[PDB]
C-alpha cells in the first residue's frame, strides 16, 4: 500500500461522495458525469491533506474540499455558461454542494468560525480578482502571472489554510498554504497550455511571441522550488515531493513543446 | 422616528451596506444599481429581526441577512442570465457577498455551527425544490404552492432561522420562522401576479393559471386568508412581534385589491351575491347584478330589480338580511 494507492482512494471516495451529493439533490445524469470528470480537482485535496495523521480525519476533510472545490468549479461552469448544462442545475447544485462543504468543514474546525475567517479573509482579493481578470487579458508573462495569482494561487491557497484548520493541531498552516500557492500556479499554467487546443492564455502568448519559453520554464523552476520549500517546513510532508515534481516535470517535457 | 421611519432607515442602511460591499469587490455601477434595487430584498431582514430587543445587534443582523438575501437574489439572475448584467461580475459578487453574510452571522450566532446548520438542515430541500420548480411547470394551484413552498417559504424561512439564531435572547425561533414562510409565499403569489406584464412570465406563472381556467379566483383568496392568519398567528407569540401586524395586512390586503382583480376580471370574488326575500307568497332570490334602484326607509332595504324583459321587480328586507353587496349600492346611490 504505497502513496498512489492512497491517492486513487482518495480520489475515488472524493468522487463518490461529490456525485452522490450531486444526485441527491436532483442533478441529472449530464451534471452527475461533468462532476466525475473533474479529476485533478477531486485529486488535489488528497495533497492539501497530507499533513494530516488521523487517517478518518484525513478522509473527511479531503472530500469536505472536493465538495467546495467542485461547487466553485460549477459557478465557474455558470459565469462562462458554455457547457451546454441546465444553468438551473448548475447553480442549485453549485448551492447545495457548497452548504454542505461548509457543514462538513465546520464540524472537523477546531473552532468552526475558522472555516468563515479564512473564506471571508481574502474573499475580495479573489472575487474582485477573477473580475479584473476576465477584463483586462495578460498581454506578457509579467501581466498572466498576476491574474493566475488569484483564480489559482489565492484560490488553492484558502483551501490549504482550510486543510490546516480541520485538519489537526501541529500542522504548519502557513507552509500548507505556501505549498497551495505554488502547486496551483504550476496545474493552472497546465491547464492554460492543454485547454488551448481543448485572449490571455499562456498558451496563445507563447506562440505569438509575446512571452518567451526560457522565462515559462524559470517560472515552472520557481514553482517547484517554492513547493519544496513548503513541505519541508517541521514536521513536514515528504509525500509531497515526488507529486511535486510529476505536476511541474509534465508542464516542462509534454506540455512546453507544443508551444515552442 | 416610529415603526415607518425605523423600517424606512433599516432599508437604507442594509442599501449602504450592500452596495459598499458590492463595489469594493469591482462590481460595476450598472451591478450596484440592480442591487440598490432590490427594496423588498433589503426590507425583509427588518422584519425577520424584529424580536430583537438590541438594536446594534438588530441593526448588525439585518444587514448580515441583506448580504445573504441579495447574494442567493444574483445567483437567481445569474441561472435566468437575461440581467443584461455581466455573467463573471454576478457569480463574483455573488460569492463575496455570502461568504461577508456568512462571517457577520457566524459572529453574531449563540453557537459557532448555528448558522451552517440552519444552511445544510433543508439545503436538498431548497435546492432540488428549485429545480424541480424550471423542470415541471405547475398546471393547478396544488402544484403551484407546493412549488411556492421551496423556493419562497423554505428561502424565507431559513433566514427566519438565522435571525433568531443571531438575534440574541427573548426569540421565539420557531415563530420567527413561520412568520417568515407565511410571509414569503404571499410575497411570492405579489410577484407571480406582478411579473406576468413587467417580465412577460407565462409557464409554471399563478396570473397565467388564473387568466387560463386552470385555478380559481376564490382559492387564491382562500390561501392568502390562510398566510394572512399564519403570519399573524406567528408575531402573536410571546414576546410577541405586534409591529408586524399592519405590515402583514399590508402585503395581503395589496394582493387582494390591486393585484387579483387584473386576471379576474368584471367579478372574480367567488359566487355572484344575490337578495333572498319573500314577495306576494313566493320565495325569491336575486342577484346583485339584476338590481336597480335601492333606498332607506328605517331598518328597511327597499328595491327594483330586472325581473326579465321589461317587467320590474319590487323587494324589502331587513338591512339584518341584506347582503353587503347590495348596502354598497345604497351607500353608492
Amino acid at each position: 500500500v504505497d502513496d498512489d494507492d492512497k491517492m486513487l482512494a482518495a480520489e475515488a471516495a472524493n468522487r463518490d461522495h461529490v456525485t452522490r451529493c450531486v444526485a441527491q439533490t436532483g442533478g441529472s445524469p449530464d451534471l452527475v458525469a461533468h462532476t466525475a470528470a473533474l479529476r485533478l480537482y477531486l485529486r488535489v485535496p488528497h495533497f492539501l491533506t497530507e499533513w494530516t495523521t488521523d487517517p478518518d480525519r484525513r478522509a473527511a476533510v479531503s472530500r469536505a474540499l472536493a465538495l467546495d472545490i467542485v461547487s466553485m468549479k460549477l459557478l465557474d461552469d455558470l459565469m462562462d455558461d458554455d457547457t451546454g448544462l441546465d444553468r438551473v442545475e448548475l447553480a442549485c447544485v453549485c448551492l447545495r454542494l457548497h452548504l454542505r462543504a461548509l457543514h462538513e468543514l465546520e464540524s472537523l474546525a477546531r473552532d468552526p468560525k475558522a472555516v468563515t475567517d479564512i473564506l471571508e479573509q481574502d474573499a475580495v482579493h479573489l472575487c474582485g480578482g477573477q473580475i479584473r481578470t476576465k477584463r483586462s487579458r495578460a498581454t506578457n508573462l509579467r501581466e498572466w502571472r498576476a491574474h493566475a495569482s488569484t483564480y489559482g494561487s489565492t484560490f488553492l491557497g484558502r483551501y490549504g489554510a482550510l486543510a490546516a484548520a480541520c485538519g489537526g493541531e501541529g500542522q504548519p498552516a502557513d507552509s500548507v498554504r505556501e505549498f497551495a500557492e505554488a502547486f496551483a500556479m504550476t496545474i493552472t499554467m497546465a491547464d492554460d497550455l492543454t485547454d488551448y487546443d481543448r485572449d490571455g492564455n499562456l498558451a496563445h502568448l507563447m506562440r505569438t511571441g509575446a512571452v518567451a519559453g526560457q522565462d515559462v520554464v524559470d517560472l515552472l523552476e520557481e514553482l517547484r522550488g517554492r513547493a519544496l520549500a513548503a513541505v519541508a517546513a517541521p514536521p513536514g510532508a515528504p509525500g509531497l515531493v515526488p507529486v511535486v515534481h510529476l505536476y511541474t516535470d509534465d508542464v516542462l517535457v509534454r506540455l512546453l513543446p507544443r508551444h515552442l
